[PDB]
DNA sequence: TTACCTCAGTGCCGGGATGTGGCT
């Protein structure tokens, strides 16, 4: 699978597992963690399985060991040493005022508080063209979208069941639900 | 009743969370 220019790190990895047929939990644990362990023990010890936990700004001190795991993937998938690292969210070296935590992604630093940790929404009008969870949704200051007739990002309660893509890793549909093919200022607010 | 006998720091404080070691 090739990465998209605007793709989240977790989206790419989910697609990769699935592309190789590693659809189930047990093989997700396996095709990921056990292979890493058998390369070297450190690539696995630094690598918890749950998806939310995988990104750097969720991590503690042993980041370099997690990076080594990214580097093993870079070899396995015929990559480049920074192909994935250009996508990851890391600890900024810049305080952003009053000792706040701030998070750095290839040139843009966004304060910790604007990261939309829970209830990621989606836009069916773009998902039907290329189905992968995209970046710029994880931002708190971002409702609606550019293009697509505007309107609202279709929000978490799709059908009497809260949605996201991390506690339940499907893109087109989630849990009990279906394939989701379901006021004129926010399109300016959208430009983050 | 009586007689006898001695030398730019620092110091708490909450709270949700990352990670680990033992049992099955």
């Amino acid at each position: 699978p090739e990465p998209f220019a605007d793709e989240a790190l977790e989206s790419y990895f989910l697609r990769l597992s699935q592309e190789n047929g590693f659809e189930r939990y047990r093989i997700f644990s396996g095709s990921v963690q056990d292979w890493l362990h058998t390369t070297d023990h450190a690539a696995a010890g630094a690598f918890p399985l749950e998806l939310s936990r995988l990104n750097i700004f969720h991590a503690s001190r042993s980041s370099g060991l997690r990076v080594r795991a990214l580097q093993l993937v870079d070899r396995l998938t015929d990559g480049a040493p920074f192909r994935l690292l250009q996508l990851a969210l890391c600890h900024s070296a810049i305080s952003f005022g009053n000792h706040y935590k701030a998070v750095h992604r290839s040139g843009v630093d966004i304060p910790l508080s604007f990261i939309r940790v829970h209830q990621i929404p989606c836009c069916p009008d773009c998902l039907r063209e290329s189905a992968y969870v995209r970046q710029c949704w994880h931002f708190k200051p971002y409702v609606g979208c550019h293009r697509h007739g505007g309107r609202l990002i279709y929000s978490c309660p799709a059908c009497g069941e809260s949605l996201n893509y991390l506690a339940s890793e499907s893109i087109n549909h989630c849990q009990c639900g279906f394939d989701l093919r379901t006021p004129d200022e926010i399109q300016l607010s959208a430009l983050a």
